[PDB]
This record gives structure tokens, sequence and C-alpha cells, in this order.
């Protein structure tokens, strides 16, 4: 490639933490807001980090921490066909998503100030210089998936989250299963899976910056999911990032061309990576991989002359 091993390895590094206790303080300050609110006294909820910070795949210190405030005492369920709430002894629920979301807004407002709380389409942005909190908060209800493994045991389900965007479209995600699956792949690749995720994101950013390639449908989440689908041998068998990235591009290109990409899941295993309601298509990923191949000059320029 046009880049040195030293340069590529630098682009695999985790994002610097400018505060040693940023995640710690962020969780603390949000948990403080809820626990001091008497309207959450009878509710069971969890505050946890998801997205790039949760997966240690963020490449920019300046980026937003994704914090899920997950209600668990009320939840949504997916049942095997023909089953209903009453088959598990469950009610329709004591509190609605909208009621929960308004309680969360009151708590965060009292803690942070009406000026420092903005409701976005898929998150509540906290800009609190006072508490040093810069966070996107996702109020969600726990999603019990009983259908995936065919459980009739109320205690046996796949745990996801469900919330409604501002437009009231339904979102179901499996952030905890995502995180667990990525740690597992990182353990099987001597921590090179996440290093590879980070260098591909940085190269996407560089390609855009230097006007080589722009496609808004190539998201950070998509890149993490794509590299998660690269077989461990492509990460384990090579002694350079130069070669690891070369074989990664060849495999992804090969996998779109031979239609095996259609069986690829997101990191959670709970949805297909490519489907008609994703922002991206296989054509977007083909273009991305082709632009990266060209940008990295894996086909060396004639006479090494650009
Ligand atoms: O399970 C998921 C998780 C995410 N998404 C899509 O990716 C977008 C960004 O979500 P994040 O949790 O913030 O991902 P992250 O790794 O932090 O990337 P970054 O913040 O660095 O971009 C989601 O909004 C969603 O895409 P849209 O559906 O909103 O277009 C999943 O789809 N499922
Ligand atoms: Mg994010």
């Amino acid at each position: 490639s046009k880049f040195s091993e030293s340069t590529l390895s630098g682009w695999t590094k985790p994002a610097s933490v400018t505060e040693e206790d940023r995640i710690e303080n962020t969780i603390s300050m949000i948990k403080s807001a809820i626990k001091n609110d008497n309207n959450f006294d009878n509710l069971v909820y969890e505050v946890f980090v998801q997205g790039s910070y949760g997966n240690n795949t963020n490449v920019r210190t300046n980026s937003d921490i994704d914090v899920n405030i997950m209600l668990t005492s009320t939840f949504y369920s997916k049942y095997p066909e023909g089953k209903t709430n009453s088959d598990y002894g469950f009610t329709d629920g004591t509190i609605t998503y909208n009621e929960y979301k308004n309680l969360i807004l009151t708590a965060l407002t009292n803690k942070f100030g009406t000026g420092n709380v903005t409701v976005g389409n898929k998150s509540i942005k906290i800009t609190s210089n006072s508490y040093r909190v810069e966070a996107d908060c996702i109020p969600s209800l726990l999603y019990r998936n009983y259908e995936y493994e065919n459980s009739s045991s109320p205690n046996n389900y796949i745990e996801g989250i469900k919330y409604f965007a501002s437009d009231n479209t339904s979102v179901v995600n499996y952030p905890k299963v995502h995180i667990n699956n990525g740690i597992e792949k990182n353990n099987q690749t001597h921590k090179n899976y996440k290093r590879l995720v980070r260098v591909i994101k940085r190269l996407r950013n560089k390609m855009t910056a230097e006007n080589h390639f722009t496609n808004e449908n190539i998201t950070s989440f998509l890149i993490e999911c794509l590299i998660w689908n690269v077989p461990n041998n492509y990460i384990n068998d090579y002694d350079t990032w130069d070669e690891t990235i070369k074989q990664t591009l060849i495999f992804i290109k090969s996998s779109i061309n031979d239609n095996s990409y259609k069986n690829w899941t997101e990191v959670s295993g709970m949805f297909y990576l490519f489907h008609n309601n994703r922002k991206w298509t296989s054509d977007d990923v083909s273009s991305f991989v082709n632009s990266l191949w060209s940008f990295m000059e894996y086909l060396e320029h004639h006479h090494h002359h650009h």
C-alpha cells in the first residue's frame, strides 16, 4: 500500500481518553439523575454504554457516548407463533414507552437544565459542561426475544432493546449481544479484530477528507459489522496491517460477487447485515471496497509514480 506499517498501526489505536473517568462519570451522572427521581422508585432499569464506546471501536475522542437507559420492569416480547402475553402470565404493561420517555426527560431536565437537553430522532442529547456530560441517551424498554431459540420458559430469552424514534417508527436492537459477540471475536484474533475495525473507519474518513470517495451510506456501524464477518484466519495468518487490509478487501469483494454476503448478520447475529430497509446496499459496499483498494494503491502505480 502507499502507507507504512507504522502509519497503519497508528490508525488501529483506540481513541485517546482525554478524561480517565469519562464513561464512569457519564454513567454516574445519568444514574444519579434517575435514582434521585421518586417517579423511578418502583421501576427496574439499567444504564449502560452501547455503540462505538460500548464496543471500544470509536476512533474519535470528540464523538458522542451512546448511553441506553433500559426499563426492565416493563418490557416488549417476541413470542413463538400463536403465543400471547397471557401464555407467559404477562400484562400489556404498567407504563407505556411514551410515559417512560417523559419520566426520563423530567429526570434529565432536573439534573442537566432544559437548555442542555435536546430530543433528537433516536436519542436525547445531553450537553452539560456543569457535570462534564456529553452523551446521547437512548431510553429503551427491554426486548425479550423468545422466538429466536423457541423458549416457553419465561426466564429464557435473547435480551434486546426496543424504542420508538421521534417519528414513532419501531427500533429493535441487540446492543448487549453485539458487545458480547465482538469481545469473543477480539479474544479469538489476539485483539486484532477491533484494531482492524478502527483502521478501516480511519481510512474511510481519510478517503472522504482527501476527496477520493464519499458515500454517506457507509456508516461506522456497517464497517464494524463488515469486519466482524471477516473470517479469523484473514486477521490471524498475516504479520502486517498492509497484508491484513489487502486480504480483507479481497474477501469482502469476493463475498459480494458470490452472493454469500446475503447470509451475513450484523455483529449480534439477530438481523441480516444486508436487507431492503438498511440505508446501504451491496453496491455501496462494492464501491467502498473498490475505492479503498484504489486509495491504498494495492495495484502499485506504474513506476511507483501516482
Ligand atoms: O444495533 C444497531 C446499532 C446501530 N444501528 C444503526 O447505526 C446507526 C448508529 O448507531 P450507534 O449505536 O451510535 O453506532 P456507533 O457504533 O456508535 O457508530 P457512530 O456513533 O460512530 O456512527 C443507528 O442510528 C442505526 O442506523 P439508522 O437505522 O439510524 O440509520 C443499527 O441499525 N442497529
Ligand atoms: Mg454512536
